[PDB]
């Protein structure tokens, strides 16, 4: 097809939850749009002082109201957070997707999803250990080679609980967290109108996805496939042999 010259500005906003194949989507969109994805990956290698900027918007996000005042402020900072950005994935974005919905009028939705449990399993693996899993500590130890502190984690959890829009939540209790994921895909699916939201399951590929978005499939590129939790084992473990991440980043090419 013919090249365009596309907006940089927010163009998909993906609901998906963390392990439902973000960083793949994230890939995909940047392999479409060669201009930058959000994703928690960003913010660990990139941008760590967002890490507050999010914080802070979440603790403020529960006086928005669907424009006062106060929402607009907010509102404000959130498209700041994202300027040069042409998509949202993952943490700690997918909780506002109802928000940058009013702020990206012309954006389109996507919602990843896949198996709960495989999601269940996925999620223990790499970002919600339980407390008593030994793995925790490793986790913990080979982020500390990325520079990710306790702040981290408050990020991580306090914006998962925002997404579930949970006050409280046992993030050792496996039914919960399946509970709350099969509400969390249900609401995104009765909130958003049909026309402006594709659902994505784990596997379906470049057509679907490029299809909605009018472009044509990336000649040569096969959908990306990254982000296991097995190649996070890896990570972490190389993160805690070498202690730094350039030491092994070259053994992580399109990873990180
Ligand atoms: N193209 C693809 N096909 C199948 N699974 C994929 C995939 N891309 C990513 N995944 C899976 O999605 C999960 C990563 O999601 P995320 O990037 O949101 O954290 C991993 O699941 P597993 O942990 O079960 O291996 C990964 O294997």
């Amino acid at each position: 097809g013919a090249m365009i010259e596309s907006s940089t500005t927010i163009q998909v906003i993906s609901a998906g939850l963390p392990r439902t194949g973000t960083k793949s989507l994230k890939n995909a969109l940047e392999i479409i749009y060669h201009k930058p994805c959000y994703h928690m990956f960003e913010i660990i290698f990139n941008k760590q002082s967002d890490i507050i900027k999010w914080q802070n918007l979440i603790h403020d996000s529960h006086m928005i109201t669907t424009l006062t005042t106060k929402t607009i402020a907010i509102y404000d900072k959130l498209k700041e957070l994202l300027d040069g950005y042409i998509a949202t994935t993952d943490l700690p974005t997918c909780g506002f997707y109802k928000d940058l919905m009013n702020i990206y009028p012309n954006a389109k939705v996507l919602l990843t999803i896949r198996d709960k449990y495989d999601w269940l399993h996925s999620l223990r693996k790499v970002v919600l250990p339980k407390s008593n899993d030994p793995w925790k500590l490793k986790i913990e130890e080979g982020d500390k080679v990325l520079g990710l502190n306790s702040d981290f984690y408050k990020l991580s959890e306090d914006s998962l609980k925002f997404a579930f829009q949970k006050d409280d939540l046992n993030f050792d209790d496996d039914q919960v967290l399946l509970e709350c994921y099969d509400e969390y895909n249900r609401l995104v699916q009765e909130t958003v109108p049909s026309d402006r939201l594709l659902v994505l399951r784990l596997g379906d590929g470049w057509e679907p996805l490029c299809k909605f978005l009018n472009v044509e499939i990336p000649n040569g590129i096969d959908y990306p496939c990254v982000n296991s939790h097995h190649q996070m084992t890896q990570l972490t473990e190389q993160l805690i042999k070498y202690k730094s991440l350039d030491a092994i980043i070259h053994m992580f090419p399109d990873l990180i």
